[PDB]
């Protein structure tokens, strides 16, 4: 039955618009298969279309905004795109229709409406690009009746082992098709839909833009060769209309030119299902998905006072839909330095220079292929998996669809190597690499990242203890299903725990360090003079200089998170021997957090280092790091330490801004210095952990219940309202928020853990 649910989840989730790196395209969760993508741009001249055409996601002055209005990966959704440069408001509706043996069928409607600014007779070129990878598969465009191109729909027939037989139709669509009266029309037609069918080696089919341009350039070369010149040139849009040549190939370019508003459909029909998908079917299933989305949202994300109003509901739906709509399927090789150079142990003073030297050996090489099914932080700026971000992404997604979240967890843990390492940034294949400078592609097996995916796991466990609808909760509704999933994952969780303790160990015994346990101590590998990227808090101030005797209180707290999860899950699995070990490790971390990291003078936790005189020294920088044992849920509700931490949290002169908790204290000497990434701004992920922990204290008997209740109420409101006001005013989720002005800054489209606001509004943790 676990096996049954697994197959039903696979069939359910196989198709989607799982290419979040582009405005609109589709692919199945299969490495080498059929992929589609949309391009469009206005053409007003002989040289502008190369500058207007849209394909990969960006965000700049020429794009007002874009994102998912509603989305559910089992069903589909609606995206809206507001393009200033191209004078167009675009809607892309995508819907799935279950049936057959190959993961079902799907449809999309592409609709473009000129805005008030655009010339009414604007010419817009639209391309639907279709590629298929694999050795034993076929795809063919059925030729036109007409001489020069298509009057009606374009039908592609194809076949593969993974998809069986299928057909993909691009419908005639609606809108004016310009007509040229030029001489050229005698040879290229007056203006009509055209199809070019081509082949390239499979590994370059993702390069849709260059492939299209090479075809456009050959058309223009033909014009030049055939005496079409500047004394009497065809119109631009006709110069850029490809010569029709359908056929067999692994690339099919379908092009239309429209004057004024337009729409057309894409109908994918899996032969192994019922009759073929129609436009009427598209429209009916779009209506139905929206109805279902609405009902699930109101149930799963019932927003509490004072956020029950329709404005906050719209906001919550946008924030949530952009998060879950960012899910992608990635496939390909990764760049990894597998030298395990000894410089990477970082055992000496000045280790950063030796690690640099080792990196300058450039021993990294491609490996894989790997696949990953994950939500992402940023469509325009970094559309790929990031390890600790995903833990936050899945917190709302798990509310919506626990089976979906488990599927993504499983995907990530399937990357883990024999040692217990998962690379913190997952850049899979040439297409993903195209968004990343080569200097930042290489992954390092000694680089960790926070194990936030355990938080999602903790939520799953608590729900386990206490057809699309069915599937979405199948792993909690059937406890034997959920337990088996845990049974299979548990070893990898355990491997990861051991990997942390083996590779991220700090040094107690080699110095004059007294502590309850001689084992429990941790130091993030990979730090440079000004950064600790592996911690996730890139430039939060750390001991200077970096030092092999450093100890990091956030890392120890994360190990605490892991061991508590392992206790819960071990207990579930009857892993008695494992659990007693975990228990002693927890006890030891609890004491060592105090003995190595607590500052009585400063009234908070601090990272530690080793002096010029070889002595343990605390290095206090009041900010997120200082609160870590509290944030990660390690402290008793009566802890006097917790009480002081609550005082720091609520202190306007330190962390408390009207807009959320500042990452660093205004009193800290590094407040707002250098790049000021984690040295003042308000970050939603850490504010979220604070909110959840304050609520926990607020809803139990204890000495700090009322303090926590007040702080909870206000921080919740502060954080929600800052994200909401910014979204209202800009249309975007931002990476972080300015604590003096409240304004969103750094990158836009960060959905991304900023989307946690939907769960903060939902409340009742
Ligand atoms: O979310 C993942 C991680 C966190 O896990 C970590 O905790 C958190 O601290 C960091 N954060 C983001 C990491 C990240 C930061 C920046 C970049 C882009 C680098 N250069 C660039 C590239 C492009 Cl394509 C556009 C632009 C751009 N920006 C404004 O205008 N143009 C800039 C990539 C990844």
């Amino acid at each position: 039955l676990h096996s049954e649910i697994g197959r039903l989840n696979n069939q359910s989730l196989l198709w989607g618009p799982y290419r979040p790196n582009i405005y609109f395209g589709t692919r199945p969760r299969i490495g080498k298969s059929l992929m589609t993508g949309l391009m469009w741009g206005k053409i007003e001249s002989y040289t502008d279309f190369q500058h207007t055409v849209r394909y990969t996601c960006e965000q700049n002055e020429g794009m007002k905004g874009y994102g998912w209005d509603e989305y559910d990966p089992r069903r589909g959704g609606i995206q809206s795109i507001h393009d200033i440069q191209n004078g167009l408001d675009i809607t892309t509706s995508f819907v799935k229709i279950p049936g057959g043996a190959h993961g079902g069928s799907w449809a999309a409607r592409i609709k473009g409406t000129l805005n008030d600014d655009a010339p009414k007779d604007q010419k817009t070129i639209v391309v639907f690009y279709v590629s298929q990878e694999g050795e034993n598969s076929e795809l063919e465009a059925v030729p036109s009746e007409n001489e020069f191109g298509y009057e009606g729909d374009v039908i592609l027939k194809g076949r593969s082992e993974a998809l069986g037989n299928y057909k993909l139709v691009v419908t005639k669509g609606k809108g004016v098709i310009p007509q040229s009266d030029h001489d050229l029309s005698r040879l290229r037609g007056p203006g009509q839909t055209v199809v070019q069918s081509l082949t390239y080696p499979d590994e370059v089919l993702w390069q849709a833009k260059p492939i299209l341009f090479q075809q456009l350039k050959a058309g223009i070369d033909w014009l030049v060769e055939n005496k079409y010149d500047v004394a009497d040139p065809p119109p631009p849009w006709q110069v850029y209309l490809l010569a029709n040549k359908p056929g067999s190939g692994n690339v099919h370019i379908v092009q239309k030119v429209f004057e004024g508003d337009f729409e057309f459909d894409i109908l994918f029909s899996s032969e192994s299902a019922g009759k073929e998908v129609t436009s009427k079917d598209l429209e009916r299933e779009v209506k139905q998905a929206t109805e279902v989305f609405g009902e699930r949202f109101a149930r799963v994300f019932d927003l509490k006072a004072p956020f029950q109003g329709d404005n906050y509901k719209k906001f919550g739906k946008s924030m949530f839909s952009n998060l879950i709509g960012g899910i992608g399927y990635f496939y390909g090789h990764s760049l990894v330095d597998r030298s395990y150079a000894p410089e990477y142990d970082e055992e000496n003073e000045g280790f950063w220079e030796d690690a640099a030297e080792a990196r300058a050996r450039h021993q990294e090489a491609l490996e894989g292929p790997y696949e990953l099914f994950t939500s992402i932080p940023s469509r325009p700026f970094f559309p790929r998996g990031f390890l600790w971000d995903e833990g936050f992404h899945l917190l709302p997604i798990a509310d919506w669809d626990i089976d979906l979240a488990l599927e993504i967890i499983k995907s990530w843990y399937n990357l883990m190597d024999e040692d217990g390492w998962i690379a913190r940034e997952q850049i899979l294949g040439a297409e993903a690499r195209s968004k990343v400078p080569k200097e930042f592609q290489t992954q390092y097996p000694h680089y960790a990242n926070p194990p936030t995916l355990f938080l999602v796991l903790d939520n799953f466990v608590e729900r386990l203890r206490k057809l699309d609808e069915t599937l979405s909760t199948a792993s909690v509704d059937n406890p034997e299903v959920g337990l088996e999933y845990l049974r299979r994952l548990y070893p990898l969780l355990r491997r990861q725990f051991d990997w942390f303790r083996k590779t991220q160990a700090g040094d107690i015994k080699s110095y004059d360090r007294e502590a309850y346990s001689t084992k429990e101590a941790y130091r993030w590998r990979g730090r440079t003079v000004s950064h600790c990227l592996t911690s996730g808090l890139d430039d939060y101030p750390r001991p200077q200089p970096p030092h092999p005797g450093e100890l990091h209180v956030d890392l120890m707290s994360w190990v605490g998170v892991m061991v508590k999860s392992l206790i819960s899950i071990g207990s579930l699995l009857g892993a008695t021997e494992d659990v007693e070990f975990y228990t002693k490790v927890l006890d030891a971390i609890e004491h060592n957090l105090d003995d190595l990291h607590w500052s009585e003078k400063e009234g908070c936790y601090c990272d530690a280092t080793i002096d010029e005189f070889e002595e343990h020294k605390l290095v206090c920088h009041k900010g997120y790091i200082s609160l870590f044992p509290f944030l990660t849920g390690l402290l008793k509700p009566d802890s006097p330490k917790l009480g002081k931490l609550l005082a720091l949290i609520g202190d306007e002169s330190e962390l408390w801004s009207p807009y959320g908790l500042r990452s660093l204290s205004k009193k800290d000497e590094f407040y707002g210095t250098a790049e000021n990434y984690w040295r003042s701004p308000v970050w939603i992920n850490i504010n979220y952990l604070a909110i959840v922990q304050l609520y926990n204290i607020a809803t139990q008997d204890g000495p700090y219940k009322e303090t926590a209740r007040d702080l909870y109420t206000r921080l919740r409101k502060n954080i929600v309202e800052t994200v909401y006001r910014n979204w209202e005013e800009t249309g975007f989720a931002w990476e972080q928020y300015n604590p003096e002005t409240g304004k969103g800054q750094r990158t836009q489209h960060f959905t991304g853990w900023t989307s946690l606001v939907v769960k903060i509004m939902s409340g009742h943790h």
